[PDB]
């Protein structure tokens, strides 16, 4: 199986899965099991944004979501992202929809890893910005149901022409070159990640969520990973 | 064949096809008989740093290359490069050697391109870095010759054991990710690139050169480019 | 007097001192009367945004100003701006009201210069981006009616608190920190500016406008500046 | 007193204020006593590079120091900042030098501030980058011996004619504008610096140290703070 670091933005309470009796944002290594969460006042129909920061001298992942107008939440889990992930890696954002749906509309995303080494010359790094989204998006690796260019957005899971969102949708989006994440030359590594986001749905209970994501470089969607597994695991292990 | 738009840095003069008679920085649209050029006092063995910046507002494309110590060289050239090259090209280094020869040796490589929309949010943009080149550079697609990893170095041209530069050798390297250069609602469009290089030889005369380009997201080097031809073009055109 | 560069955004149409016959952009070189204007199609209480650029290579400052869902207008003077201004500079944002009227809100504002020399280590730069004012913003410099901290904008002119603007104002918003623009040892300078406005007027006739500028560091409001005169010269020479 | 948070690189063990008995890097709270240290093994006459990183949402302050060719080293100290510093600050580089004495020079100097706020448009920030120094750098304020411009360098500490680092000297420089650390409205405020140096001594043992510190905007030199207090304290409490 693929090797899976996310930040969830969990919008349904599997209750036998360990997610919280609320929309929660969680830190998953290797298992949608949450190592750790924390409540999200979830807003369905605003625009929200979330903030994925981590570097390798502090060791720990930490995550920020808010709308305007409102206070935020916030996860934070200590863990060596270089005994969990590989060298090099692919970053993404996946989401799923299942029995219960919602759209899971990306209107930006915006990432940084650097690495700086002990030479004279230190620093490297990758960069890139997304504030709009054309139909054909060659920097994007698009899996199962994702499309962009309508209305200049993302759009991870499918959505009728309507506008309603479907169920049972999964979909991602992987930025098209392999990041590096670990060098032995390096003296700090970080990596900081935002993206803008719109769930609406017409449901009192919206449906499954919306993750950043760091895997192995070819990770693919798992089979039957469409709603509490967020595209992301096999399984609920 | 291949869209090539290019700045080179041209150590040999050929005459018959347009160079002047001294290394000299060019200018290269479509052909390598350069559109502008200007007399480059290159040092053998020395490292030199150069600069390629260009914006879609002020259609023209220009270049600055120094040593330490020493006054630059400067070219530009008025061209709307929305004209030349598609709307996806991927940007990379190329260099050759011929019967006569160099070690084209990358030390580091920086590029910037942005896109701002009239919207609202309206910024787009990559950036990449590198100021080391590991042995297995993933985020770089190398063609022909071209080696990471030596002295954590990008040699672009064959060099032996020795640290002898060969001759009849021609070597790129692409960053793995195409770029995004228009989109419709862009309103105003750039790139920089900054790359620094070690071009030394035992040679009087050292030939053939490096060159920065920007091309067709498939592009590869074509047949019989090695000396003159910088790894660029399929004949003198 | 001081020494301006500036970009107008030029609401009202003086024409006894050069303005078109409409709302236009404008390069101003050391006077009001423009050396370079384009027809700009205002919008009375929308949101617009306008990009600046210059570099040392070059020599041309250029600009283009739109609104979402419009279509952009741009200018361009080919200006050495080494033979106009001093080394060190300060950059700021200024505006104008007179018996005609209008706001003249600052929702955003953006700036990066670099100077790379022809060093090893090359790169040189500031930048600062503002998303929001404070009521007390220590980075910038206020001049004559200017606020920060209203609904968290940059208030060039003066409101009233029934959000009303008022006439015969003048106000300018510089950053703090000395810029500079030149250096013996640069082989590129270059700078960007953004910035986001909302001009509304209850009127068919607003008036004057909002600049951006570049000034001598010690720049201040000339006696007599509201108005036409963008509080940036101090008469229509 | 001015309130200091500081990075020492302290080149000589003053065993009564608790240093270790050895050169080291410390994490520096309001004393020159510091919360942290771990052992630096400083090389005499070559440059070295330092990294200072914090967030708001982790609160750990966290540094690095290397040489080429050397292994690392690192210290970190969980403070949460925004109960130590005021809201304003300015970011500075002190030395010194007592009766054993080192040059001080510095070679570059980097800096990045942001704050992310829960509007829509989220991102503020302040970067600046020194790779030379000019003998007038109207953008860093020089206190006590502190100059710019020999060698195109910044020289912390006197240093005579011959070049020979002098004893009892105290020099420090701050970036000019006042740098802001916490916002009502941030979500997530994060800083990370990076200075490059060259600490030269004709003797065995080397002092005193240089230091990456943030203060009050009106911080100056305290009496008596040549030596063992770095510049940056009145006394070794
Ligand atoms: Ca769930
Ligand atoms: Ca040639
Ligand atoms: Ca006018
Ligand atoms: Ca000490
Ligand atoms: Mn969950
Ligand atoms: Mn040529
Ligand atoms: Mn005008
Ligand atoms: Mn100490």
């Amino acid at each position: 199986a693929d090797t899976i670091v996310a930040v969830e933005l969990d919008t349904y309470p599997n209750t036998d899965i360990g997610d919280p009796s609320y929309p929660h944002i969680g830190i998953d290594i290797k298992s949608v099991r949450s190592k750790k969460t924390a409540k999200w006042n979830m807003q369905n129909g605003k625009v929200g944004t979330a903030h994925i920061i981590y570097n390798s001298v502090d060791k720990r992942l930490s995550a920020v979501v808010s709308y305007p107008n409102a206070d935020s939440a916030t996860v934070s889990y200590d863990v060596d992202l270089d005994n969990v992930l590989p060298e090099w890696v692919r970053v993404g954002l996946s989401a799923s929809t299942g029995l219960y749906k919602e759209t899971n509309t990306i209107l930006s995303w915006s990432f940084t890893s650097k690495l700086k080494s002990n030479s004279t010359h230190e620093t490297n790094a990758l960069h890139f910005m997304f504030n709009q989204f054309s139909k054909d998006q060659k920097d994007l690796i698009l899996q199962g149901d994702a499309t962009t260019g309508t209305d200049g957005n993302l759009e991870l899971t499918r959505v009728s022409s309507n506008g309603s969102p479907q169920g049972s949708s999964v979909g991602r989006a992987l930025f098209y070159a392999p990041v590096h994440i670990w060098e032995s030359s390096a003296v700090v590594a970080s990596f900081e990640a935002t993206f803008t986001f719109l769930i609406k749905s017409p449901d009192s209970h919206p449906a499954d969520g919306i993750a950043f994501f760091i895997s192995n470089i070819d990770s693919s969607i798992p089979s039957g990973s469409t709603g509490r597994l967020l595209g992301l695991f096999p399984d609920a292990n």
